[PDB]
């Protein structure tokens, strides 16, 4: 099961991967959490990507394709992955395609969760992430049963650095300008799937189950 996950900024990729792979235990591989785990640990990777994370703008591709590159040869991705937030433009996706053929693990479907933009803001300056282990909530949405701390493992919640107004727009107006080409892409290789994303979770999330039977 080799999925690919895209979407616009908040349309909930996260959310419905977290649900993907305790149903089928492949790995959730996110170019975002990698490169927000590289800055913690303060690596010149996670320094150097920092610069445009912080601004809302795409990190380099080079850079980003090594990192997936390397990832994707791990021995847990035998049997499948999850790949959350990348390919994020088509230089990207081609590289992908040539990195995919010489591991023998060709995508089975680029799942595109489908969200109005009008819609995102609202979803990212109102969401809330568990420092401990990365599940999102929503003030609105996905409120945690106490505020300010996860329902799980009891750690506190907390606002992403990039999760303001001004960036939030910038990310949105970067990624604009890649989905159409990504959509282009994957229609024309034959695997790409369209979800409607603007409907409870659950609901988002069956549709997305429904494709998975089988593979
Ligand atoms: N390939 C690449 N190339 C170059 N640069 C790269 C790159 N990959 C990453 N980067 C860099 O890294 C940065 C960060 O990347 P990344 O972390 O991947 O940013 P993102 O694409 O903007 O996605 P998000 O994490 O913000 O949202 P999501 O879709 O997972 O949503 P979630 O499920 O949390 O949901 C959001 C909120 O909505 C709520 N929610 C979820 N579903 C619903 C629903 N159905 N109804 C109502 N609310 C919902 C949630 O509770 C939550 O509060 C980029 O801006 C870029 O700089
Ligand atoms: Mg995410
Ligand atoms: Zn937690």
């Amino acid at each position: 099961m080799n999925l690919v996950l895209m979407g616009l900024p908040g349309a909930g990729k996260g959310t419905q991967g977290e649900r993907i792979v305790e149903d089928y235990g492949i790995p959730h591989i996110s170019t975002g959490d990698m490169f927000r785990a590289a800055m913690k640990e303060e690596t010149p990777l996670g320094l150097e990507a920092k610069s445009y994370i912080d601004k809302g703008e795409l990190v380099p591709d080079e850079v980003t394709i090594g990192i997936v590159k390397e990832r994707l040869g791990k021995d847990d991705c035998e049997r499948g992955f999850l790949l959350d937030g990348f390919p994020r433009t088509v230089a990207q996706a081609e590289a992908l395609e040539e990195i995919l053929e010489e591991y023998g693990k060709p995508i089975d479907y680029v799942i595109n969760i489908e969200v109005d933009k009008d819609v995102l803001m609202e979803r990212l300056t109102g969401r809330r992430i568990c420092s401990v282990c990365g599940t999102t909530y929503h003030l609105v949405f996905n409120p945690p049963k106490t505020p300010g701390i996860c329902d799980k493992d009891g750690g506190e919640l907390y606002q992403r650095a990039d999760d303001n107004e001004e960036t939030v727009s910038k990310r949105l107006e970067v990624n604009m300008k890649q989905i159409q080409p990504l959509l282009d892409f994957y229609s024309e290789k034959g695997y790409l799937a369209n979800v409607n994303g603007q409907r409870d979770i659950q609901d988002v999330y069956a549709d997305v189950k429904d494709l998975l039977g089988g593979l």
